[PDB]
């Protein structure tokens, strides 16, 4: 009957999926992508390695294809991601330290300006913290210093006054050292007038290990004056699949969805793609996989039932 996107929208939220250009030829895949979800996130082609492959020369070719596709289906789009230590073209490291801030600002200005009025959110800075809450020592942190994050958000806001600006990261679903650091940063930004509208919890989880403090963590951020979104949701398991593992995964998805629906400022959920067929998990986590609601043959898993039930 009703799709996840329609059920979510009925409750003032979106339910989307990320997708990548190489997947679009798969007709069965795109059919579900366009009808089941209300929001889309470019999995890769909006990243620095693609949009500014050589200094000062921008390329939005691939990203454009995804945005148009979403627009064709009446789906909103989240920009992802402007500043990140990964998938960064090699020339960025060669930029003289004293010039990096200008370069980062420029990269942000061109990409944000280019998609102005077409996206709902922008993951401005991605994965800036270590698990212990300290700053990740990326090229930006090292050469620009602690203010690089704030400067990135300022630059984004200056290029597009209406798009929601998000700080995105993983392992910040539960209350702990990492989410605490993000919490303090957001608190600091609001105090100093640094633009920031939301926190993106990637939610790359492990079946059976969903943080019990998830709901409370989402709420404390909401109380700070920012929205929250689960941006790259997947719940991986150690292969092979079993009815028991599938069932645990279903319970987990249901719990995650309920946690969001309980908090007024949790605006939506995006799964990092929706079918195991194209999940990034097997590639990065050896021996793990089957992390999405649809399996490799597009069969809806028990996890889908749980999500739909939670959305009601
Ligand atoms: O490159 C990053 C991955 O290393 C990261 O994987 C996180 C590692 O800790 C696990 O507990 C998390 O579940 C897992 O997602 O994900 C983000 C990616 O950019
Ligand atoms: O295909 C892979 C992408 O799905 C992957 O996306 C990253 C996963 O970790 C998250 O923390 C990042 O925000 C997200 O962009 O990047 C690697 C690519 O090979
Ligand atoms: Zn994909
Ligand atoms: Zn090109
Ligand atoms: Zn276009
Ligand atoms: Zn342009
Ligand atoms: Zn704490
Ligand atoms: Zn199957
Ligand atoms: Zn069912």
């Amino acid at each position: 009957t009703a799709t996840l996107g329609e059920l979510a929208e009925a409750k003032g939220r979106y339910f989307g999926s990320a997708t990548d250009n190489p997947e679009l030829p798969d007709t069965q895949y795109t059919q579900i992508l366009g009808s089941e979800f209300s929001q889309i996130t470019p999995e890769n082609t909006m990243k620095w390695q693609y949009t500014e492959p050589s200094r000062g020369r921008f390329d939005y070719t691939a990203a454009e294809e995804i945005v148009d596709l979403a627009e064709s289906n009446g789906q909103s789009v989240r920009g992802h991601t402007l500043v990140w230590h990964n998938q960064l073209p090699s020339w960025v490291d060669d930029v003289p330290a004293g010039e990096l801030l200008g370069v980062m600002r420029d990269h942000i200005t061109h990409e944000v300006d280019h998609f102005k009025g077409r996206l709902i959110h922008w993951d401005v800075v991605n994965e800036a913290f270590e698990e212990d809450g300290s700053r990740r020592q990326s090229v930006f942190q090292q050469k620009i210093g602690d203010s690089y994050i704030a400067e990135a958000f300022k630059a984004a806001r200056a290029a597009d006054p209406d798009v929601k600006l998000y700080y995105n990261d993983y392992n910040i679903e539960g209350i702990g050292p990492k989410s605490d650091a993000v919490y303090e940063m957001v608190k600091s930004f609001k105090a100093q007038g640094i633009p920031i509208d939301g926190v993106g919890m990637q939610a790359h989880l492990i079946a059976g290990q969903v943080p019990a403090s998830l709901q409370e963590n989402i709420r404390r951020f909401a109380d700070l004056g920012v929205d929250v979104a689960l941006t790259e949701l997947d719940i991986r398991m150690t292969l092979p699949r079993t009815a028991a593992k599938d069932a645990q995964q279903a319970t987990d998805y249901g719990a995650v969805v309920e946690a969001c629906l309980v908090v007024s400022r949790c605006v939506g959920i995006t799964v990092w793609d929706y079918t195991d067929k194209y999940s990034w998990v097997p590639s990065v986590f050896p021996g793990q996989g089957a992390a999405l609601p649809w399996d490799e043959d597009f069969a809806k898993k028990p996890a889908y039932h749980a999500i739909a039930a939670a959305l009601n």
